[PDB]
């Protein structure tokens, strides 16, 4: 209980850096990168018992995942990858690992001041996406 209280709420994207390069490293094709890179998603996080739900809503896609920490699940990503995901809490940071086709990417979500900071890493390439409360 209360594990993720500081994450819960509705958040809006305010800045993004290096997302196109992250998407390239992931393998996202040109047209999807252009459209996805323009998106300004909201992220809606809620908790009910042990189940965490994260929704991303934008003009590009609406996606939703529900999960229990440490318990793998299958996810179709906004760019249409079919991945195996596991999300854990590490020292207050939500750590989301996606595995597919022998590849891996990790997305970390953390609270910093009044922001929710999302760091997406694929090999040597990081993108930082900053959200504020809606
Ligand atoms: O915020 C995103 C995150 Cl975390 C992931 C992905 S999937 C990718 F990176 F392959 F593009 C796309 C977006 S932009 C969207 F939310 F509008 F879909
Ligand atoms: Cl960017």
């Amino acid at each position: 209980s209360h594990m993720c209280d500081a994450f819960v709420g509705t958040w809006k994207l305010v800045s993004s850096e290096n997302f196109d390069d992250y998407m390239k490293e992931v393998g996202v094709g040109f047209a999807t990168r252009k459209v996805a890179g323009m998106a300004k998603p909201n992220m809606i996080i809620s908790v009910n018992g042990d189940v965490i739900t994260i929704k991303s809503e934008s003009t590009f896609k609406n996606t939703e995942i529900s999960f229990i920490l440490g318990q793998e699940f299958d996810e179709v990503t906004a760019d249409d990858r079919k991945v195996k995901s596991t999300i854990t809490l590490d020292g207050g940071v939500l750590v989301h690992v996606q595995k597919w086709d022998g590849k891996s990417t990790t997305i970390k979500r953390k609270r910093e001041d009044d922001k929710l900071v999302v760091e997406c890493v694929m090999k040597g390439v990081t993108s930082t996406r900053v959200y504020e409360r809606a």
